[PDB]
């Protein structure tokens, strides 16, 4: 039968290949989904897709889009509205049993242009054997890192951010938590410095970035261009504090069982032998999960994203992936049917428990079987309820490149002058409409 191509970030390729393989057993030979990988950064994911869409690649069917690409892809006509499903089923499927934060990321001008499949929100991860209590706010993060440094313990604050989208995400979370916003609601005005309250919020966020950058024991790689992984930095013992998306939980257990985490040698537990399956995925029994998780609790804990102001939780920038059907497809009906299978209940459970990516289905966050294997479920659902959002705008690509070039390196931030530079660069981006 026909093949529905399914483009996804390469780092999620194995997870989505597995989901596609399950979805291929249930179409009655009518068709096959074929996963195809995209590059690592959101901007290169977008670029590969945009070049196929403008090139009229008629083999491109389903795309897993970062949440920030909806406006551009809807406005360009590249993502079909869900109302273009010939079966008329896609819109109701996308909303039913789906958390509202993820859904909002999939809309443009009051219509859905994609079906959420994964969401994302950052948590604090820490070494409980080195850090007595998890820092509750950024001042406490800095104080704990300085303490670790003076004790000769690992002292980096490993935030998943370099010089790209992740740095923009970090800034956006600090900014919205402080009451600021990059753009107005409609995306037509820059709101970083246009009122005193907005300017004060921008300055407070930049002050946090600069303070973290210049804390004793800070990662010397802030001032370098080389890409870094906060996930690997922590797994290697180079940081005892990490701010990152929740896939690091699955990664900690799997890499520990593979032998890749020196302070958690789960591969030396005979009961865990053979729990990595034949293509490299940790697939434990219930007992093996208990053993691995219980052992991990001595050296790996999680907690809310640090607060920006003492006494109120942060507003944490939402992330994730939405499934869109490309205007190029020669088989809209099967592409939308594939989208519904790829996000069904069983595959949502899989994408979180094995793939490490937070599910979008509200039912799972209320399901004790899911909660038992996804122990950060309550913090995740709370942070998705009061999430910050990056600006929705068709010129997001240019806005984010401009903002990230100003913010990096964060050691060079001067709150007041950087605030004005950010606002001017943001204005250049939206002056391309
Ligand atoms: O779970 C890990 C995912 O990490 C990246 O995506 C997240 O981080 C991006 C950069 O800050 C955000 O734009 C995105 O919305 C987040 O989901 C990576 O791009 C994904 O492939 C990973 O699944």
């Amino acid at each position: 039968g026909l093949v529905v191509s399914f483009y996804t970030p390469a780092t999620d390729g194995a997870t989505f290949t597995a989901i596609a393989q399950r979805c291929n057993q249930q179409f009655g030979g009518r068709f096959t989904i074929a996963q195809v990988s995209l590059p690592r950064s959101p901007n290169e994911q977008r670029l590969q897709l945009a070049r196929r869409l403008t090139g009229n690649d008629r083999t491109l069917d389903v795309m897993a889009l970062d949440v920030v690409w909806t406006a551009e892809f809807a406005e360009a006509g590249w993502a079909l509205p869900l109302s273009d499903d010939p079966a008329g089923l896609a819109e109701n499927d996308a909303v039913a049993d789906t958390l509202p934060g993820p859904l909002a990321t999939a809309g443009w001008n009051h219509k859905l242009y994609a079906a959420p499949v994964t969401t994302n929100t950052q948590l604090l991860w820490y070494r409980p054997d080195l850090v007595n209590s998890p820092p509750t706010d950024w001042n406490a993060m800095i104080a704990e890192a300085a303490r670790l440094h003076a004790a000769g313990e690992p002292s980096w604050i490993a935030v998943q951010a370099n010089q790209g989208e992740g740095l923009v995400v970090w800034f956006n979370t600090l900014l919205v938590s402080a009451g600021g916003s990059v753009l107005s609601e409609d995306g037509r005005h820059v709101t970083l410095t246009d009122t005193p309250a907005h300017r004060a919020a921008t300055v407070s966020a930049l002050q946090i970035l600069k303070s973290v950058a210049t804390t004793p024991g800070a990662d010397p790689s802030i001032t370098r261009t080389e890409e870094g992984s906060a996930r690997l930095a922590f797994e290697q013992g180079k940081a005892a504090l990490e701010v990152n998306w929740p896939f690091v939980f699955a990664s900690m257990l799997e890499n520990a069982v593979k032998g890749g985490v020196p302070f958690l040698p789960l591969n030396r537990i005979p009961q865990l032998a053979g729990s990595i399956n034949d293509i490299g995925t940790f697939t434990p029994s219930d007992e093996q999960f208990r053993i691995a998780y219980d052992a991990s609790q001595q050296v790996f804990g999680f907690a809310p994203y640090p607060a920006v102001a003492p006494g109120q939780p942060a507003k944490v920038t939402i992330g994730g992936l939405n499934l869109a059907v490309a205007k190029t497809t020669r088989h809209r009906a099967e592409a939308f049917e594939a989208v519904r299978c790829l996000r069904d209940q069983h595959n949502q459970r899989y994408v979180s428990l094995e793939g490490g990516l937070p599910a979008v289905r509200a039912s799972l966050y209320s399901d004790p079987q899911f909660q038992a294997k996804y122990p950060m479920h309550a913090i995740i659902r709370q942070q998705l309820t009061d999430a910050a959002v990056r600006p929705a705008t068709p010129v997001y690509q240019a806005l984010s490149i401009r903002l990230a070039a100003v913010l990096s390196p964060i050691t060079e931030i001067d709150p007041e002058s950087t605030a004005d530079e950010l606002a001017a660069q943001a204005q250049k981006a939206i002056d391309g409409m």
